[PDB]
């Protein structure tokens, strides 16, 4: 996150972190239930080196704060027993970038680990809105990784306006979120987290998945996030959610 500030302890029960064996933090995730996590399809493509797609190469934590302090109490820390990439996933035009991953073990409820609650398929999160942004990944483009877990206000952006600053590249399973000035974004390392919105009654309810961006931060360039009320059915008839 660019632009961003550290989020108090226990803050975004739902963030999660997923480390690739060896490799320490690679992508955010959010919490849907015990049993599932919501995350970006993109971090879970293999390179000729490592078997991103192969869920027995992950670990997942939960009530993270601190990448350093990844055994401090409340810390959960479980496997992964399946990921389910959606099926039209597109990773050259990263179109449908959306991931489910299966915990090995339920995850349990605490004041540091708590699901995120999902958005009806009608609804709308309007242009204009106030969202937040949180994760791990850098600070600044090119730039490095945060130790304690970022948060970032961020407002939703008109489709037509977002259709036009990245041309050819915007499909209605996207959505820009940022500012057209830059400022605060979302960078490397935060893709598969959730955007957190406010609702009604101050539940929080998750807008989207962090996805791509040209840069970060930059003027005209806002963060591209998946929507989520589209693929309500697909969650809830995959995982039971
Ligand atoms: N021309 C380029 N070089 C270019 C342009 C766009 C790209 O899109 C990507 C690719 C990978 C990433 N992210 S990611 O964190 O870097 C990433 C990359 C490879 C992975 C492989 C396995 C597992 C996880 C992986 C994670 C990305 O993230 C961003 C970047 C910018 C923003 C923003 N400004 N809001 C948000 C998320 N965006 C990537 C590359």
């Amino acid at each position: 996150v660019v632009g961003g500030t550290d989020a108090d302890e226990g803050e975004w029960p739902w963030q999660v972190s997923l480390h690739a064996l060896g490799q320490g933090h690679i992508c955010g995730a959010s919490l849907i239930s015990p049993n599932w996590l919501v995350s970006a399809a993109h971090c879970y493509i293999d390179d000729r080196g490592f078997r991103y797609s192969d869920p027995t190469q992950w670990t997942a934590f939960l009530g993270l704060h601190d990448q350093s302090q990844r055994s401090a109490p409340g810390v959960q820390e479980r496997r992964l027993k399946r990921i389910i990439s959606h099926p039209f996933f597109n990773d050259f035009t990263f179109d449908y970038d959306i991931a489910l991953l299966e915990l090995e073990k339920p995850a349990e409820y605490s004041s540091m680990v708590r699901p995120i609650c999902l958005p009806d398929a009608s609804h709308v999160f309007p242009a204009g809105k106030a969202i937040w942004v949180t994760g791990w990944g850098h600070t600044q483009y090119g730039g490095t990784g945060a130790l304690i877990l970022q948060k970032g206000e961020i407002r939703v952006i008109n489709q037509t306006t977002c259709e036009n600053l990245l041309p050819q590249q915007i499909t209605p399973r996207m959505m820009c979120v940022g500012f057209l000035s830059g400022g605060v974004d979302s960078c490397q390392g935060d893709s598969g987290g959730p955007l957190s919105s406010v609702e009604a009654d101050g539940r929080i309810f998750q807008a989207g998945v962090v996805s791509w961006g040209d840069g970060c931060a930059q003027r005209n360039k806002p963060g591209v996030y998946t929507r989520l009320p589209l693929f309500r059915d697909w969650i809830k008839e995959n995982t039971g959610v």
